[PDB]
């Protein structure tokens, strides 16, 4: 089992500026044989939080080692703070992550089947994960929010830069009951009979978001949305996300 | 889903384990951002592709740093593949007789995993110094794979291999362009269109004049472009600009 480690710098049409991506691509024998078709890989979209970039999971966890064991391609895009609340509709975080998805599935040998595509992330990346699970449920078979932001008030506790923080403060009164509120997205997804990915939700018991995580899964239980929840000792850091992403990858592929 | 306006390149660094040499190797790939790559509802448009071979004083980043090749390739919507063929890697490939195998492996791998045209008319090869020697060898033994070949300031023997502080054991431890040329002409093999370049102050200028004289006598067509320049990236920057324009037109 071998992996190709890829760094990609490209101009993003959605954001309108350059963005970096990390891609780890398992080596498959079909990729070296010019006479056979490529065998498409299972693929995880992995979303970092506000103190990270496209290199942090590589540096602060052993994710590549876990992915190599399970022959899992992983896509780690850079996410700028301004993507979440400073951009116009159509040019925001949501659109950008879907652009990354489309681009890497066009240019790399990644499966396009729902059963072969997963999404995961922590903190604001866990907010991203649950938003994509509830709006792009036909795209991802499984979703793993880690130490996730589920509530509007959580947003004021985070490490936003100055320009993004000003947009967060200025639009806070507009989050609840909109497409930016995970609870609203959840209620809507059920109503439109949308596919919801299988959910594995994880949080450490010392995390400042732990109780809001319990509140979210309690609501899931009350509206009969299936999920698995795993907790244990751990805080809001990569010592926990290293352990959690190892467990998540095993769960995803099996 | 939004698609690029105008011409942009993706800059890609790839590290992969090579089945051929059983070692990890770096590649640089510059890949045009074609609109089809951002539209999930269309088939990808395969791109014209250059395999570019650096010399023994370089690595897979040197062309990026010491020329403006990416700017030239962006203008002409050309994908460029720059494998590491550095001095230690080449020494291992030459000893194990795996150099052809490695470059062919790189070719096959990038055409499998990236949206690169597999048609001969869309595939080119180029390189300078020992990479020009390599370009000539691939032109004469793999003429069916490349429509065009551009040797820059080529050497015609692998003596530069010895220009490292090898120990005596390593020093002591069909690769002739002219033999390969005779063979290709005798057997009526396909030879790519040839653009041969060398600067007039290069120590290798006379060796290149000797080679094109032999191509004339043996009736192999070519274009030869020369001018002021020495054996350096000031020359290769200008030469690869010209080569890329020639390749894609
Ligand atoms: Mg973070
Ligand atoms: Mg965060
Ligand atoms: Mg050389």
């Amino acid at each position: 089992s071998h992996m190709a480690y890829i760094s990609l710098n490209y101009h993003s049409p959605t954001i309108g500026m350059h963005q970096n991506l990390t891609v780890i691509l398992p080596e498959d024998q079909s990729f070296f044989n010019s006479d056979t078709t490529v065998k498409p890989l299972k693929t995880l979209m992995l979303l970092h939080g506000l103190s990270s970039d496209e290199t942090t999971y590589m540096r602060y966890t052993s994710i590549e080692r876990y992915a190599n064991e399970h022959k899992l391609a992983v896509i780690m895009p850079n996410v700028d703070h301004s993507a979440y609340a400073n951009m116009a509709y159509g040019h925001s975080y949501y659109d950008y992550i879907l652009e990354v998805y489309d681009y890497v599935h066009q240019i790399f040998p990644l499966s396009k089947k729902r059963d072969d595509n997963f999404i995961a992330g922590h903190s604001m990346g866990g907010y991203g994960t649950i938003k994509f699970a509830l709006t792009q449920g036909d795209k991802f078979a499984k979703a793993v929010p880690l130490s996730a932001v589920f509530e509007a008030q959580n947003l004021m506790d985070l490490e936003w830069n100055d320009f993004s923080k000003e947009a967060i403060i200025g639009n806070l009164s507009s989050v609840k009951g909109t497409e930016h509120d995970p609870y609203y997205l959840l209620d809507k997804a059920v109503a439109e009979d949308k596919q919801i990915p299988k959910l594995l939700i994880m949080c450490g018991k010392q995390d400042f978001l732990y109780q809001d995580n319990l509140d979210f899964i309690d609501y899931l239980s009350r509206i009969n949305v299936p999920y698995q929840f795993e907790d244990g000792p751990g805080d809001h850091d990569y010592a926990y996300w290293d352990q959690a992403i190892k467990r998540a990858i095993t769960w995803m592929v099996n």
